[PDB]
């Protein structure tokens, strides 16, 4: 549905890349953090929910699901926190392929940026703009349709 | 029109709040930084352009307009950099009112967050969700219409 997002955490260069995927479109937002904490995850979700109409988040692991700080952010922002258990198993493989794909793009841009965070944002750009309609186009269409 | 954004820089608690406003909708994204530099502005624009289809940015001052780093980011992301000179003078006053309004909201949430950055993201949330349709709804509709 239009409001469903999935959290995803992947590792690169001794750092963590936290990713939110809009499940119906494939659109992503991402940030680099030193390590996955409840505090970082809570702040990331607050940013996300101020930018898109986030109704439901499938959390990436049990620690973030349990985190009182993540729960506080979800309460504040009106997000239903759910487990991310892939009862449909093609869900997990799609996330796995996306992490591989994002890492490939990061490799392709890596030498154009001094800092990993910049390379990650370049990769977000390329991912969201790539036509296959683009993910950026798909999310806007899905949400506009839901509004009207 | 769907692709036009305006940069805006305002001060609070000895820090800087960098804001991008989607002119046709009133939708905003914002971040807290220690001070306005070309490097921070460049990174902010890269993030913005990976998330929304940014065609044109009216820069907030001559230093960011001149900055080689900001120019590099605009080139990379396919953004036309323009001056933000308000040849229509009601433009400035609208930005002024928005800064006042954002600061009011920040004051209303300030005690719910330990860190200013959190209060700012709460304020972004409230601003974008407030029905006036909300700014969040307006930007999605404008861009979806442009896609079709
Ligand atoms: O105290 C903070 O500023 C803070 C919080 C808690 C804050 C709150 O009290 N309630 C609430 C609700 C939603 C998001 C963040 C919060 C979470 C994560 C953070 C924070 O600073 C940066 O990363
Ligand atoms: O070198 C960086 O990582 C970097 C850049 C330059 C980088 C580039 O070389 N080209 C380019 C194009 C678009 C955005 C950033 C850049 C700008 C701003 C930053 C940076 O790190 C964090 O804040």
């Amino acid at each position: 549905s239009p409001g469903i997002w999935q959290l995803d955490c992947t590792h690169l260069e001794g750092k963590v890349i936290l990713v939110a995927v809009h499940v119906a479109s494939g659109y992503i937002e991402a940030e680099v953090i030193p390590a996955e904490t409840g505090q970082e995850t809570a702040y990331f979700l607050l940013k996300l929910a101020g930018r898109w109409p986030v109704k439901t988040v499938h959390t990436d692991n049990g620690s973030n699901f349990t985190s009182t700080t993540v729960k506080a952010a979800c309460w504040w922002a009106g997000i239903k926190q759910e487990d991310g258990i892939p009862y449909n198993p093609q869900s997990q493989g799609v996330i796995e392929s996306m992490n591989k794909e994002l890492k490939k793009i990061i490799g392709q841009v890596r030498d154009q940026a001094e800092h990993l965070k910049t390379a990650v944002q370049m990769a977000v750009f390329i991912h969201n703009h790539k036509r296959k309609y683009s993910a950026g186009e798909r999310i806007v269409d899905i949400i506009a349709t839901d509004i009207q």
